[PDB]
């Protein structure tokens, strides 16, 4: 354990194993959309609610799925830290990748 000596620590958060968003989380995104607090990477609000979505292992960001294609576009990525309805997972998220 050298966290304080590690003056340069960074993880591939943009290349960690993507998963499918839980239902209780999914409704939280849509709730936040209708609430008008879901701002995409650009900072603009999202109005189109979704039925499928991808979630980071850290549960920090969400990606959009449309038609059938997982939309991995940065501008289509939502930050859960902005989702005032997002339910906590009580897990210590650790990924060496």
């Amino acid at each position: 354990m050298d966290r304080k000596l590690l003056h340069l620590l960074c993880s591939p958060d943009t290349r960690q194993p993507l998963s499918l968003l839980e239902s209780k989380g999914l409704e939280a995104l849509n709730k936040a959309i209708v609430s008008g607090t879901v701002q995409r990477a650009d900072g603009s609000i999202q109005n189109q609610s979704l039925h499928e979505a991808l979630i980071t292992r850290d549960r920090k960001q969400v990606f959009r799925i449309e038609d059938s294609i997982p939309v991995l576009l940065p501008e289509e990525a939502i930050a859960t830290i902005q989702i005032a309805n997002f339910p906590d997972k009580l897990e210590h998220h650790h990924h060496h990748h």
